[PDB]
């Protein structure tokens, strides 16, 4: 089971240090600064083209709040298949509760991919 | 894979459409207002029998905090197959970091399901 | 599957860790007390050694907002197969919006086991 990646630019950390099953680290691409209660999309320089019928789910690693003062406002992010345009890059969704500087290369979230949900069908009851 | 959904109402947005693994959208159940720094917990309208062994996992949309300026308090809910009672609504933990408002029929967070922990035994030692 | 708990003393709760499926429940090793807008890692007194090829999530209950006013900074809490040593305790890592006092064996997380992803091939290229 392969994962197609295309990185940024020739400077941006190959995460290809994965396939054991750990969830995979995501590092910034570039310096950023957030300004304490401001949001920033903070740019992960990966974009990927997951397995068929699969999906990824992105986390913040235990020590990014600690080392960055940073919480990822979507809480937990989903990266849908479908999501394998050329331009299809991923952000982490940050927002500071203190001024912190993100220097490119910081280890910020972590990655693992997971089977979609099964097909569902909604149906409709007056009464549960 | 059928799960049985009631609505608060007739003007509640029907969510059944064909699905094929992505998360599915939920929304405000009606008009929200909320100052900064405070919470609300925000009606999603919906009350489900999900599949037996199953539950759901809710979380925000990547775009929730962008255009709602709020985060999930419980970062990520989880509804267990057992809450599937005639007025066990669904409700979306809303701390809002300024002033905002969430408009009735709004998407606000999404959810899957995924089969529930396997069976575990605990055993207690001194030493690992 | 069997998982080994250690506990931190003997006036740790056990968890009560039962209902083949539900989210098991984790409670504070001691008393916190968390000024508004302040940090605190708060530790929950367990260490154990999960089932070969798992890992642990861990986010706060659903009624851990309200009940203590805290948020878990790194959203949900990844406790990898690994980390089975005798010094490998968890923390539950929460952020104050607002003065609380937490008390030994209060309840203010939760876990479920789940398989790590399967290994994959990261392949790099230049074009998606």
């Amino acid at each position: 089971m392969q994962i197609k990646i295309k990185y940024l630019d020739e400077t941006q950390t190959r995460i290809n240090k994965m396939e054991q099953g750990d969830w995979i680290d995501l590092r910034a691409a570039e310096d950023v600064a957030i300004k304490k209660d401001e949001f920033k999309l903070v740019p992960l320089g990966v974009a990927m083209e997951l397995p068929e019928g699969y999906e990824a789910h992105v986390v913040p690693r235990s020590s990014t709040y600690k080392n960055f003062g940073v919480i990822q406002t979507n809480s937990m992010g989903v990266i849908d298949e479908s999501y394998k345009g050329d331009n299809d890059f991923w952000f982490f969704p940050a927002y500071a509760l203190r001024d912190t500087k993100i220097k490119k290369g910081d280890r910020i979230c972590q990655f693992r991919i997971m089977k979609k949900m099964p097909a569902v069908d909604l149906i409709e009851v007056d009464r549960l």
